[PDB]
């Protein structure tokens, strides 16, 4: 039947927030008290793929916004864009390849795998308000779910 989705936040292993900062620009901050509601709302859609025990497939989308995050090839390397859809077609069981996300359990923390480019992960920075980017160190790839009404 239809595809299956979870309203949800995401903040990193040092509990920054992720918002959106500009057209199609993800960042990550620190933010507590009337500030968070500049957090970003995700629906968490459950797609078709290869799935194991705490290796799930989802897309991510904005909250009501027909854009996903997708992992593309840009000036030659694997990136994090956010891409706008066709929003009579979204979401859907079988989202293409750049928009699927393993979500993987690992130590009571989640880490979001690109599908498309294996070992290429959602990341942040430590420094504050920088862009939310692929990175496969020194990098933050674990993160904590919060679930929305
Ligand atoms: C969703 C991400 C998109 N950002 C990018 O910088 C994409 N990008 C990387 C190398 C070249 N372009 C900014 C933060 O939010």
């Amino acid at each position: 039947a239809p595809v299956r989705s979870l309203n949800c936040t995401l903040r990193d292993s040092q509990q920054k927030s992720l918002v959106m900062s500009g057209p199609y620009e993800l960042k990550a901050l620190h933010l507590q008290g009337q500030d968070m509601e500049q957090q970003v709302v995700f629906s968490m859609s459950f797609v078709q793929g290869e799935e194991s025990n705490d290796k799930i497939p989802v897309a991510l989308g904005l909250k009501e916004k027909n854009l996903y995050l997708s992992c593309v090839l840009k000036d030659d390397k694997p990136t994090l864009q956010l891409e706008s859809v066709d929003p009579k077609n979204y979401p859907k069981k079988k989202m293409e390849k750049r928009f699927v996300f393993n979500k993987i359990e690992i130590n009571n923390k989640l880490e979001f795998e690109s599908a498309q480019f294996p070992n290429w992960y959602i990341s942040t920075s430590q420094a504050e308000n920088m862009p939310v980017f692929l990175g496969g160190g020194q990098d933050i790839t674990d993160f904590t779910m919060q679930f929305v009404s």
